[PDB]
């Protein structure tokens, strides 16, 4: 087979399981998985790579802006998709773009570049030993998406694990990328937009919150409450029903974590409104490492509350 897309396109139009092996190498290619039960197994998680260069500010061949949702390298929008031993990355050079002068005509304002977008139909998304490379907005999940990440790696700095859907991480490595642009804060690990009606969002079980060699201490927030600007019946404003949930359990944290931080959104009159972590579903449970603290601003789960985040409870109808 020529490409990952050629293999997916050739697969029968039924809902039968389809396995695509990937021998080591770099596949500069974009994906939109519409077929269910598609499993992508690569030769090595580091050696096998799917990666395109797409920034939100960039223009499609049309050509209007791609946008955050359009910037995905691999866009999953089907149930039972699984990825095994491969890297999905966005080739966008965030640091170099920030290195560009303000006078530089090629510098972009919209700097988010999604590696993996798990859309509303991406149910039972399974991820055994997978690296996700990015800088801003690396992993994006939407309401309806239910995914399980085991023995996996995710890198980025600004809101690199963000969105609505249920996304669980078991014994995974969450890397905070270094930045030469700014003084701290450098970025924020999660930006959950978990809907008020949906009980689960971004969960981290037995995982590691690591930092890159250059990253200073107290430069990263665990989370930041994302209230997406949504066009409603009466106007377009930060969706109030989007009170995100990011939970960390038995997770060791390097010294770069300073805690949680707040998000600026837009009013019904179109003005800067602040959503605070206190009002958001941000919780910790027996988290370890130098970047772990307890204070007025680190709300922690009770023994009874922790019982709800058992893997069978969070995924009842899924074997996992």
């Amino acid at each position: 087979f020529s490409s990952i897309n050629a293999a997916l396109k050739s697969a029968p139009k039924d809902d039968t399981p389809f396995i695509i092996f990937l021998k080591n190498g770099v596949y500069t290619e974009r994906l939109e998985v519409a077929r269910s039960h598609v499993t992508l197994k690569g030769e090595n998680r580091d050696g096998t790579v799917i990666g395109a260069n797409t920034a939100a500010g960039m223009l499609n061949p049309q050509g209007e802006k791609w946008g955050t949702s359009g910037s995905s390298t691999v866009l999953v929008n089907a149930p039972n998709f699984t990825a095994e031993n491969l890297t999905i990355r966005n080739d966008f050079d965030f640091p170099a773009n920030k290195k560009k002068a303000d006078t530089d005509p090629t510098k972009l304002k919209d700097t988010q570049a999604v590696a993996l977008l798990l859309a509303e139909n991406s149910d039972k998304a399974r991820f055994k030993a997978v690296k996700l490379e990015g800088y801003q907005d690396t992993l994006y999940s939407k309401t309806g998406s239910r995914s399980y990440f085991s023995d996996c790696e995710i890198s980025g700095h600004v809101d690199f694990i963000f969105g609505s859907g249920i996304t669980v991480f078991d014994n995974c490595n969450i890397v905070a990328r270094d930045r030469s642009d700014i003084e701290p804060p450098y970025g924020y690990i999660t930006a959950p937009s978990t809907l008020t009606t949906s009980p689960y969002g971004l969960i981290f079980i037995n995982s590691r919150l690591t930092k890159e060699p250059g990253v200073p201490a107290n430069s990263f927030a665990l989370g930041r409450p994302w209230h997406p600007t949504t066009t409603f019946a009466d106007g377009r404003y930060a969706d109030p029903a989007a009170i995100g949930q990011s939970v960390f359990i038995n997770t060791t944290m390097d010294d770069h974590i300073y805690g949680w931080d707040k998000m600026s959104g837009k009013d019904k009159q179109g003005e800067k409104i602040w959503f605070y972590p206190q009002d958001s579903r941000f919780f910790e449970a027996n988290s370890q490492g130098p970047g772990a603290a307890i204070n007025e601003g680190r709300r922690q789960l009770s023994a009874e509350q922790l019982k709800a985040f058992t893997l069978p409870m969070i995924f009842p109808d899924w074997a996992v």
